[PDB]
RNA sequence: UCGGGUUUCUCUGCGUAGGAUAGGUGGGAGCCUGCGAAACUGGCCUUUUGGGGUCGGUGGAGGCAACGGUGAAAUACCAC
């Protein structure tokens, strides 16, 4: 079990919000290693539609627990600003043998301006149907491979949606303070209540609840 | 007896590849001795291709997820 001290301070019943829970966060945790806490949401509008799958990006403010991930597929003054800064797997177009050979845990496929067309001509049978690759209107497109990489860098980007109604981005991880475990909880109703295209329901944000690895829930109040 | 809701206790969920229904994000490798995992024979909830729970004879007690296998995402340990 190993329940107690841990769910006698916790009731589902009351709230804690953004500058009480996060210092009581913390603490839901004390389990082994390092402890992270989850922060839910529910995008329970009409979750059987597909014009109400939210298909956009969140970037993370400070700097999480990880690296970068961003496979460039580049060639010439283009090696020298991927590989002397902290991208993933930079080169040239030998990236098509490492992204078609049975290597596709990467994120971020990146490319030049004028060799899009190896992206989109080789990997159009393979990468084709990833939606994981540099569009002219996205994130990664042009000679901005350090700046808006840095949106990839700057902020565990991600994005994904279901059909139940749970929506839950994560804030990081609790090696941080209680300012910034709602400072990266800053950047979660600042990346995830901007999902309304053309049809919606009567009130969004209908309350909010936790998770770790041993839980529980105090449910998060909303308001000022 | 029919109406529905709430709340607790309970489970289905193979259009694709995957040995064997993966149901989701994080702590994604450890503790678990404090709340429904193997597949022989006249089974129901899913419907006589295989798959959790089986009434009874039959009676090796420690383990797995995985690297691999593999999809924009994997099959277990705590949970919304």
């Amino acid at each position: 079990k190993r329940y107690r001290a841990l769910e006698g301070k916790v009731d589902r019943n009351k709230q804690y919000s953004i500058d009480e829970a996060a210092a009581l966060v913390k603490e839901l945790a004390t389990a082994k290693f390092d402890e992270t806490v989850e922060v839910h949401f529910r995008l329970g509008i009409d979750p059987r539609k597909s014009d109400q799958n939210v298909r956009g990006t969140v970037a993370l403010p400070h700097g999480t627990g990880r690296s970068v991930r961003v496979a460039v597929i580049t060639k010439g003054e283009n090696v020298q600003a991927a590989e002397a800064a902290g991208a993933d797997v930079v080169g040239s177009d030998e990236l098509i043998e490492r992204i078609a050979g049975g290597f596709m845990d990467f994120d971020a496929v990146v490319a030049t301006p004028d060799m899009m067309a190896q992206i989109g001509q080789k990997l159009a049978r393979l990468l084709g149907p990833r939606g994981l690759l540099p569009n002219p209107k996205s994130g990664t497109v042009g000679a901005d491979v350090a700046g808006m990489v840095r949106g990839l860098k700057a902020g565990r980007i991600e994005f994904r949606n279901d059909k139940t109604g749970v929506v839950h981005a994560p804030i990081g991880k609790a090696s941080f303070e209680s300012g910034n475990l709602s400072a990266n909880y800053q950047a979660l109703i600042s990346a995830l209540e901007g999902a309304k295209p053309g049809t919606a329901k009567g009130v969004f944000l209908r309350s909010a609840y936790l998770t770790t690895t041993m839980g529980p829930s105090i449910p998060l109040a909303l308001g000022g």
